[PDB]
């Protein structure tokens, strides 16, 4: 059974928010994509690099998350430290992800180039930084998820199966 | 707050004395065309020496409060091209989107665009961007990336840059 | 510049230990470079196992002892744990050339969305350019077609040999 980590990074949501629209967008998108059974491991944390690092390490090392997706804290603002935390915990970066996510975003907004979203591997776990807006989250995942089930196969993880009328992963 | 913008021409030849710094001029001319808000250029010509480039950038960011610093020169595969190493050394986090788009923009016209090591990053609240050498390329490069720069500076709580929208339209979401 | 060009070709394979392994990738590289070049050059060719220390050694020998102006690798550039070619390349290079990885992934993403899984990179060690290529002969050729037009000029800038090409097949770009 596949375990997928979902991390909402936000001082605001950590302090208390009516709802977590970002985390929800990730869960709903994954539910739309996946016909195979999967289990979300979900945390809401503040913009604190040490905490983000700890959370990702726990998900990958102890909770066997084959994929971990983060949302928030990827811009130029002083407290946006999610990419740094990601780089800190991953041994092998995946530069193709950031490239594509920015390229797709750039079709809409020239500020796409301000995103420091990245991705990498910690051991057998893929970690991908997503943006904050639900619209953007779906657009982002639509672009990169088709490569993800195959990536997990190559890491000797669970075989993810998709609703091919919603998304078509290449293998 | 009154905006200060650093302009660094990196060049052994220029540092020894040349007729005119056309790359630096291209930067200042373009920024003049873009900007309606008042701003102060802080300009330095320095040699291709990594440590000197580092010191120059650190001063402009830390002491002179430059919200944007742009460099021209020293960004290819040649031994003495050390502007990107200097930029990476002084920045606390990189802005990979800039190197991507600047290469893509240059690649429109020259296959050797992929040899460019031009990059960008943040040192505290200062954005540092490595630009190309030729005036035509500098303008095309700025046309491509500058639309994102005023919003970047807004996010770093810096001065509000105001632009001539007939010339350039910065995006602010 | 007048000096005879040496180009390194490194095949990284989990079957390298077997003399009966048929290296179709290394062959595709050699064949491609022969199609491309009209100037005199010599291939320096090694098939090696996917052991990062060995890949590092091979690259360093080719760059530092055998005067290879260009070294191309094939194999070991995906997300699997055993794929350590980019780490070796990063280890031996003193500065990276991010434009190569961008272009190669872009040329590949034209065909497969798993293009973003490639960790192929490129860098300089001293005056030697090192570029990670893919595995399949078709992908190897497509890759080289995309990036090789910038390579002779790169070598010119590092004061290496002047490479000359068969312009019926590939046209290097050289600016002022
Ligand atoms: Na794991
Ligand atoms: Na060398």
């Amino acid at each position: 059974k596949a375990k997928i980590g979902i991390v909402t990074v936000s001082d605001r949501a950590s302090a208390g928010i009516y709802e977590d629209i970002s985390g929800k967008a990730i869960i709903d998108t994954l539910n739309d994509y996946l016909t195979s059974e999967w289990e979300p491991i979900y945390q809401v944390i503040p913009d604190e690099q040490d905490v983000i690092e700890t959370t990702l390490i726990k998900m990958a090392d102890e909770q066997d998350c084959c994929l971990i997706v983060t949302t928030g804290g990827t811009g130029p603002a002083k407290r946006d430290v999610t990419p740094e935390a990601t780089e800190a915990v991953c041994d092998r970066m995946m530069p193709g992800f950031g490239e594509l996510m920015r390229a797709e975003s750039l079709k809409f907004v020239p500020t796409a180039i301000l995103s420091r979203q990245t991705a990498g591997l910690r051991g057998d776990s893929l970690i991908v930084n997503l943006p904050g807006k639900p619209k953007s989250i779906r657009e982002c995942l639509d672009a990169v998820f088709p490569a993800i089930p195959y990536c997990i196969d190559l890491m000797e993880g669970p075989y993810l199966e998709c609703n091919e009328a919603v998304i078509k992963p290449f293998r």
